[PDB]
């Protein structure tokens, strides 16, 4: 997959990146730290 955020970075929230897998490997793969 792309290395980018696919929504609004905003909402890449450290909440969703540490406790929705989802987040992590979809909609915020850069800005969790997944890629
Ligand atoms: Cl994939
Ligand atoms: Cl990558
Ligand atoms: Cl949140
Ligand atoms: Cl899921």
């Amino acid at each position: 997959r792309s290395c980018i955020d696919t929504i609004p970075k905003s909402r890449c929230t450290a909440f969703q990146c540490k406790h929705s897998m989802k987040y992590r490997l979809s909609f915020c793969r850069k800005t969790c730290g997944t890629c």
